[PDB]
C-alpha cells in the first residue's frame, strides 16, 4: 500500500530544507543521475555516495522529514521528485486505485497541464483548495503577497509544508480542514484541482469525493472571493438529461444574481448511455459580462503534441 508514510518536514530546520531543495533542483530531471537523483526516483542509494552530496546534514535532514528511508545498507524514498516551472515537489509515485492509501497524494497527474491553463496574474491572497502535494501552491507563490493551501488529507499539507520549504517559499502556509473551514477572509484567486473524476455524484474516496464536493465548493466561491478576482478549477462534469451540470453550477454559484462571469473550457467528451456526457475540463470565474459560456478546447489533445503551445 502506497501513500501511508510519514512526513514531519517541521524536523529540519528552513535553511537546510531549502539548501536540500537547491540539490534536488540541479539533479532531478537531469540527464546525469547523481545519488540524490536516484533516490527520488525510487531506486535505492548508497549512504555514502550520499552523503558526499548532500553532506552529513543533507543526509540526516533526507532521514529526519521522511523523505528518505534507511534500509540497512541503502537509503530510499517512498516520494518522488519532479522539477517543473521553476520549483521542485515530492509526490507520490503514480500507482494503480486498488494499492493507494487513505492518503495518498496526488502523483501529479494533471498539474504540470494545469499550471499551463493557470492565468499568469498576480494580487494579494490567493487559496489552493484541496493543496495535495502543495504544486499550484509553490507556482503562485512568487507573485502573491500570501498563498495558503487547504487539504482535508493529514499527509498532504505535511507534504506541502515540506515542499514549499524545500523552494525556501516564505509566503505559503498550509492548514488542515474541511474546504474552506480554515480559510479565513477573501481571496484575490483561488484555485482547484478538484477531486472528482468518474465518480459521478457518490463519495469514493479523498480524489474521487463526487459532485457535492463541488456544489460545496462553488456555493462558498463567492462569499470567499475579492471582488474582481479570480476562480480556476479542473473538474469532471456529468451532464444528464434534461439535466445539464451548466445549470446546477449557476444554482450554486448565484451566477445570474451575483453577476458572475463564468467561461468553462471543454477538452475531453464521452456521451453517456443515459443520453448524457461525461466531461472534464477547466472553468474560470473572471471579471467580465454576466453569464456562464461553455467552449470546446481540447488542450489535452494539445498538450501531447507541444505542451509550450497552451503557452
Ligand atoms: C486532482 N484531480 C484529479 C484529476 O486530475 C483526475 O486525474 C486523472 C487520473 O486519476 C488518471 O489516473 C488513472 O490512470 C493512472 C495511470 N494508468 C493510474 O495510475 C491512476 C488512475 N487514477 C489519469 N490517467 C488521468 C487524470 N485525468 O482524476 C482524479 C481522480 O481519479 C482527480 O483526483
Ligand atoms: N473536504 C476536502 N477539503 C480539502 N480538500 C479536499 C477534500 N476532499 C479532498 N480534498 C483534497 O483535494 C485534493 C485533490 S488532488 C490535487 C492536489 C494538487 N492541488 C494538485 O493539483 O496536484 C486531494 O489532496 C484531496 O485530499
Ligand atoms: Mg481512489
Amino acid at each position: 500500500i502506497v501513500g501511508g508514510s510519514t512526513i514531519q518536514p517541521e524536523r529540519v530546520d528552513a535553511a537546510a530544507l531549502r539548501q536540500l531543495g537547491d540539490a534536488m533542483r540541479k539533479v532531478v530531471g537531469s540527464a546525469d543521475p547523481t545519488p540524490l537523483a536516484d533516490l527520488l526516483s525510487g531506486t535505492p542509494v548508497d549512504p555514502d555516495e550520499l552523503t558526499r552530496e548532500v553532506g552529513a546534514d543533507g543526509r540526516q535532514a533526507l532521514l529526519d522529514s521522511g523523505m528518505a528511508v534507511d534500509d540497512g545498507t541503502t537509503f530510499s524514498s517512498p516520494l518522488r521528485g519532479h522539477q517543473l516551472h521553476g520549483v521542485v515537489v515530492l509526490s507520490d509515485p503514480d500507482v494503480e486505485e486498488e494499492v493507494q492509501h487513505r492518503w495518498y497524494v496526488d502523483p501529479l497527474w494533471e498539474a504540470d497541464l494545469l499550471i499551463r491553463l493557470m492565468l499568469r496574474r498576480g494580487g494579494a491572497r490567493a487559496l489552493d483548495m484541496g493543496c495535495g502535494s502543495g504544486v499550484l501552491s509553490l507556482v503562485l507563490a512568487d507573485r502573491y503577497e500570501s498563498v495558503l493551501g487547504v487539504d482535508v488529507n493529514p499527509r498532504a499539507v505535511a507534504l506541502s509544508r515540506l515542499n514549499a520549504a524545500l523552494n525556501g517559499l516564505t509566503n505559503v502556509t498550509f492548514r488542515e480542514g474541511d474546504m474552506f473551514e480554515p480559510a479565513e477572509g477573501r481571496f484575490s484567486r483561488i484555485v482547484f484541482n478538484s477531486p472528482t473524476n468518474e465518480e459521478g455524484n457518490e463519495f469514493v474516496d479523498l480524489l474521487e469525493a463526487g459532485e457535492p464536493i463541488l456544489e460545496t465548493f462553488f456555493r462558498n466561491v463567492p462569499r470567499k472571493l475579492e471582488s474582481g478576482g479570480i476562480v480556476e478549477v479542473n473538474l469532471a462534469m456529468n451532464d444528464y438529461p434534461g439535466d445539464p451540470f451548466r445549470e446546477r453550477l449557476a444554482d450554486w454559484l448565484g451566477l445570474t444574481e451575483n453577476g458572475l462571469r463564468v467561461q468553462i473550457f471543454t477538452s475531453q467528451r464521452r456521451a453517456t448511455e443515459s443520453g448524457g456526457e461525461w466531461k472534464r475540463g477547466w472553468l474560470v470565474v473572471a471579471p467580465g459580462p454576466v453569464g456562464l459560456t461553455e467552449v470546446e478546447w481540447p488542450y489535452h489533445d494539445r498538450y501531447e503534441e507541444d505542451p509550450d503551445a497552451l503557452l
